[PDB]
RNA sequence: AAAA
RNA sequence: AAAA
RNA sequence: AAAA
RNA sequence: AAAA
RNA sequence: AAAA
């Protein structure tokens, strides 16, 4: 799923962390139009993420952005994410006009938003990542470059909501992942660069299979297997790794 | 209250913010002699800023400077305000002179000094101005540059001592305000240029009155009443404004 | 607020004395047409004085004005206030035709009327007075040249019916005080030039700080305050006054 | 409470004097129409005064404005007191029509009436706001400028009849003690400009509180406590009045 | 009342909150030369704070200060009470000389001592507010706003010592209100700014005037009736509310 | 602005005196066609006087002028004062046609007439300007012969009706100073050669500037300053007249 | 105000430019004797701009015209500002003789000085031309060019010190705008030939006078007012344009 | 009239 | 065979 | 009239 | 009329 | 064959 950022000039501070968090967790990102580029793909387009701040009411070109964002919101392309830098109590609302005023509380009661708080940023993280992905098909946790047995490997793990997909799941998805794989290693991409790659997470077996195809000649694979709890080597791009050799998890 | 800066040129990188935020808190300000200078106006003279640092101490001109004003503070004409931008504890007294260590230990327990801390910036000079604003009559707080209900305006604050003020208070003031108000938007003053200029804060009639009437063919006046906590403006020096439209606070 | 005066040539000894009067109780007056001068400005245009005499209905021109002005009054766009040269038994009602003593009825029985009497000219010119505010907003009283403390001074006392006022109130409020100080000593004004101007009876900050603000470079201001009930000074123009000054009241 | 006087012209001399009484007893007093001044406030509008006399029933014009009073009174929105200038037995009923007869005849019957003797001006006064009170709430009693251990007073006393109120007594209280205080002191006032005010007779705490409250800088408020039968000084406003000193009354 | 804070600034971080629980309970607090300021105001000028705390009698300058304010103690213009922040077992009386051990011991038997702890906050917080209560008048217990009937409202409990008054009492007392209630909703103080204060607990009829009257044009005004026991508006400054409401308990 | 006079010979005598009173009042002036002349420079050409006289009721050839006047007066370029040489009880309608007397009828009701007595000469040329200039911008008074501390002086006093201007009235004014100037002694203008000019009347600087600016190298300038209420020397030209000097009027 | 300046050749690199900003102040400059022109003009003779420098202490016919300077200058006629080429620190006072050295250390310190250093042209020259009025009246910043709405145009801008001047003050100044006045294009001035002039800041009606005349025939001027804040055209000596346009700002 |  |  |  |  |  693609995302589009909104949000004011002064908090770059507090964006792209948050920005970067949701990149390791294999959501696409566009941070700088905005709103031409919603029509773009798929009904499951992307959510607005409105970083609402008290500075970010004081700039009209924001403003614009978020009436358009939500006038073609109720036609259901996209739906609006929009997270308070500050808490609810100390949004400054009079400075707003009235109908800027009742179209802000609007928004606010009938949408669910989410707090933000810099000096707690791990539930802070964790809220936003669990709203973008809370109306979605199966999760996508963020990367974690761990080492098992000696051997180095980052761990692609994704949960499934309930238990079951639809069948034809894959012909509406938008999560292509060959253009989150680095080409080189200063570049900075979810998956590192001739880094050994795990996938974890049960599921059906045509989802392993739509993940892995796309590694070929890109990174060595692996897959966990729940019989034994243990990950197991497909493909062998490197040297010192044979396809089908275990790592004890 | 105009003051005089009294400081070496090493601390010059922290005496500007200083300053800075004091002219906003309408105070009058004359870094560039300093002792010629304390003899003019009203016996209410000013109020000596010595920034006093180990680097400050080991000047002899810096010194003599510090000397005179201490010498006609005796008189009553000034009182001096000691800034310690490093801690007491540190300060290398050892250097002085037995003549110059016992006359500078004279001011510092006699006389009350400000301790100054660069990494608590907001508290440290919040308490310059506490000391500023100590032995003074009513009190200015720095301005703020508001928006509300869609209209952007300067507020100017001010706390009474007490609860009132000798009648002929107007008498023996030397705030003239029509110093602090920009002319041009590039050079800066406490005033803005055009800006709407707003009063709050309890205070009585007439000192209300000696306040906006200076203001005329500068800015639009704002004034806050307590019967309905709303402002209310006086004078429309701008178009879009009319005298007495009601501002929601 | 204005007003527009109808009269007969033979009572023109008596109108401007009324005309003065009401000038030096700060209110505008038209005497030299009428009836396209109505509408102009706010709904609260003018009171129309009917100086209802026994020539007064001896002139058809006079009639017709009249005539119009009620037909303009049904709408309440202007109120009529009728004062009576004559007494009402003694008014010549035989003369005028069936229609004109129906509608000279029809006004004098279902609105109130004003009687005047030259004997009494206290009475009579307050009564005249008392029927332009009995209907408005904050009162005004006449400028009085009072000397305090062998300094000469001019009130201006304004009683506020209610103690209430509204918070847009001003911005329906017909005056520009401007235009009732004198640009000459020669010139007939309620405010006379450079001569000092005091503000008297309770009312509130914004009130006092409307009143004042247009006599800078004009007048030297003066305010009561109850606390202490003596007149302030609040502007510096002429030479002697400084702002500051207090005078027993 | 308010009141609209209805009286002859013959009658002018005596009606301003009763009119003087009872507004120093705090009863709000209209004389210059009447019948639209009814429709405002509360159902506690005012008393009607009818000022009967000879002279005043032989008049068409103050006979219709009874008529229209009594005809609403009926509705009970507004209670009429008859006051007799001329005793009933001397009433110049002949003249009256029939209609007009038997309808003065049925009111002074039904409702009423208080005898009016210019002789017995003390005994007559006080019926009249007796009449005034009988069936109204907490009753006042006229100003009284006395002097206690030197000190000049106006002491506002006030009676409870049945020493129980409603305990929501102050939502439906339309009298407002801001209009009955003296802006200047050649002002006709109940309460006179400058002088301090001392409250009587006994009451629940919160009645004094809604009574002294408004008199915060403007006038010196006294209250009389029982404990000591001495009165307390509770506002500080004139020179020497410190709020505390006692007075033995 | 005034207080006077003497303290370390390693127990700084613990002070304010003792200060902060005291502004609440409407006593004037002065932290930060104190020596000078002993003599200002009427003999009951304030109590001495003397926070005694193993950190606090190893240094110099705090020492001497504690010695003044014990010699003038003696004279009887203030009245000290020590806070122990240690428990007095473990206080390091080896470290002090001779004379200053002999000082510290003279002071705690003679003189009443508060313990204090950190664990049971809420209790330690009340012994510090009964010692100060203990030879005060009448009290004061800390700003509570509880929310009746669904308006928002703060109590300013108030309890007397025994059961009655000096007839004089009030010219001697140093709280005068005003200065306790907040100007702006941000700023920190007694009474919120704008929010409406209530006034609870048994008294003459003259202390409750005295409070509330100088809250006209500040907040609104709520005074207890304890015959039926509800709360009885007698200020109106904020819409929708009117005086005469009652606020069941 | 420009004035045309049609008349008959009958008044010359008194007409070239109005006409130089306009003069004074730093009216342009054309004497001796006219309506050919009418349509020339700006919509606000000039004023028709047309000065009503019965012998020039007897002149067909000054008939005719006013007939082509009206025409183009309805269309706006030029508006129509008619000055009545008698009144308008005798003037000779009679002897005019029907057409004639249909004609004036309609201008003397519809469109105001200027009243002239020879006996009343102040007063009538006063009404004369108060016609011109009612329906103008900024009036220029007639300009006098002033003679203050030893200085002969001619001033220039003007009045802002309404006490402000279009910000773009400079554009617009058909007002040259150049022409109103003598080159001679000898020469008729409204300022006189050589000597000494001054500016009075507030109004905006740039108002001040236009005015004097043609004044270089032709007179000496003066303008009134309101803050000490003295004249202030701009320009040597004349012999001893340097700039700055200070003239107490 | 004049200028006289003292250098060494070396030094021609620097005084030139320092001389060029200086002329574009509105400073006439004579740079090349000296010491006899002092005695020409008023009072205020000019500001001895004296380049100390290392060289410049090397030679002597430089010195003894700096002696005369100071020597005179006990007498008042000129005042003396001293530029520090270099910095005081390393200033060769050992190779100065005895006499010329104490010479030397009395002028630096009773006088103000001006440090100057390459690196920092802007704060070097504009603490130049503050030193240059601090002393003096109503200051005059450097010509600057700024094309508005298409116009290319000049501003000259002043500000006055304080808040009023003398009213005589014009007597006594030194700033005749005639030799500051361009005519031809390819010379320099501080005045553009041909190109439009505007006036900024606020100050009096005869100040904006003075200014304005010497421009006729010579320049366009514009006003600007403070009341809309856009600059007016009052003279029109270029094509295309005719006195009364408004330039937005 | 010291929560009437 | 889209870095085999 | 000391945020009426 | 001291940027009206 | 939905971590076999």
């Amino acid at each position: 799923p693609q995302a589009f950022f909104s949000h004011n000039n002064k908090d770059k501070k507090i964006v792209l962390e948050v920005l970067e968090h949701l990149r390791q967790s294999l959501v696409a990102t566009w941070i700088d139009s905005l709103i031409q580029q919603i029509i773009a793909g798929i009904s499951k387009s992307q959510y607005f993420l409105a970083f609402l701040s008290n500075e970010y009411l004081k700039s009209d070109w924001c403003w614009d952005e978020l009436e358009q964002a939500y006038a073609l919101h109720q036609k259901g392309k996209v739906k609006i994410i929009p997270i308070l830098l500050t808490n609810r109590a100390q949004l400054d609302l009079n400075a707003l006009t009235d109908a800027r005023r009742n179209f802000l509380e609007s928004i606010l009661t009938r949408l669910k938003y989410v707090e933000f708080d810099p000096h707690n940023m791990t539930r802070s993280l964790g809220s936003v990542a669990e709203a973008l992905w809370q109306n979605e098909a199966v999760r996508f946790e963020p990367i974690r470059m761990i080492k098992v047995n000696g051997t180095e490997l980052q761990v692609v793990e994704f949960k499934i909501p309930g238990s079951n997909l639809p069948v034809d799941f894959l012909h509406h998805w938008d999560l292509k992942i060959e253009d989150f794989i680095a080409t080189s290693p200063n570049e900075q991409k979810p998956v590192k660069f001739d880094v050994p790659v795990a996938l974890y997470g049960p599921g059906p077996n045509w989802l392993y299979a739509f993940l892995t195809l796309p590694f070929k000649n890109r990174n060595t694979v692996f897959v966990f297997n729940s019989r034994t709890s243990e990950y197991i080597c497909v493909y062998s791009k490197s040297a010192g790794l044979a396809p089908g050799m275990v790592l004890k998890g």
